[PDB]
């Protein structure tokens, strides 16, 4: 089985989720977190399809050290969320690769955007790989498809 | 408005069709073509979304000058399709530029194909930029929306 074992780290407090309207396959009370992963799906690909992580002092620093995407993620409209790049560099310090990332943007059903997505749209043209997504379904596997994108070509 | 003039060119009998889910938004009997184009959304962005063209002595070297995003396609499943890259050159040979892609497979619900996925997924593991598609809905967007993707990048 062609798998892999990607993940996303994130900004505080927003969305476990994304992929919960996907595995288990709908829209979820709960708060998240441990590292609560789990396996499980056909652009013509065999793969195995994330490993969610809380929104760390030694811990994010280890159970990163074995993934193959980290395109975290954050509400597009949220003013600590892009700015929460903030975990871009210690993806990139852990395996000292300057990485298989895309610039997931959460939320655009609930009104305010701060984060004007053509802003964090520039966070993207320097770093060459955007997105904007909601659980309760579209988008959502689109992305992560995306992610699926990327990483063959890595 | 943002706008994005792209194209497709493509392999002898397959389908205007793909986007035909989509402008008009459903499933067509009608052959096309001639350069039966229309312009017609918002991952957030302001777009104008698709030039149609036949399955060419001039005009194919022609109307292509004008285009930002040739990202073909053909039945991933034919055996004069991803073999008819036969699409790629003359699209570099005409924007003189070696230019916004990406390998579109169509047709995996009727059941045959010779072109393996993952077979053609070597062709784009060089070229760097693949897919698998069927008006008759899912994963159309998603493609199209991914050209969307790499030309903001171009
Ligand atoms: N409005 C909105 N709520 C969402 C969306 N996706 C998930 N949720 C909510 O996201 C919330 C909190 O985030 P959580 O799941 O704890 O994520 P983490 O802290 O970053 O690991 C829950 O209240 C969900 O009901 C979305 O697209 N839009
Ligand atoms: N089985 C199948 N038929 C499709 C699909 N998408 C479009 N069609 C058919 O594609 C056909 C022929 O292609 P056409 O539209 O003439 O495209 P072009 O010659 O390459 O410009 C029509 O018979 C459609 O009904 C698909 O995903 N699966």
């Amino acid at each position: 089985m062609t798998e892999y074992k990607l993940v996303v780290v994130g900004a505080p407090g927003v969305g476990s989720a994304l992929t919960i309207q996907l595995i288990q396959n709908h829209f979820v009370e709960y708060d998240p977190t441990i590292e609560d992963s789990y396996r499980k799906v056909v652009d013509g690909e065999t793969c195995l399809l994330i490993l969610d992580t809380a929104g760390y002092s030694a811990m994010r620093d280890q159970y990163m050290r074995t993934g193959e995407g980290f395109l975290c993620v954050f509400a597009i409209n949220n003013t600590k969320s892009f700015e929460d790049h903030q975990y871009r560099e210690q993806i990139k310090r852990v395996k000292d690769s300057d990485v298989p990332m895309v610039l997931v943007g959460n939320k655009c059903d609930l009104a305010a955007r701060t984060v004007e997505s053509r802003q964090a749209q520039d966070l993207a043209r320097s770093y060459g790989i955007y997105i904007e997504t909601s659980a309760k379904r579209q988008g959502v596997e689109d992305a992560f498809y995306t992610l699926v994108r990327e990483i063959r070509q890595h």
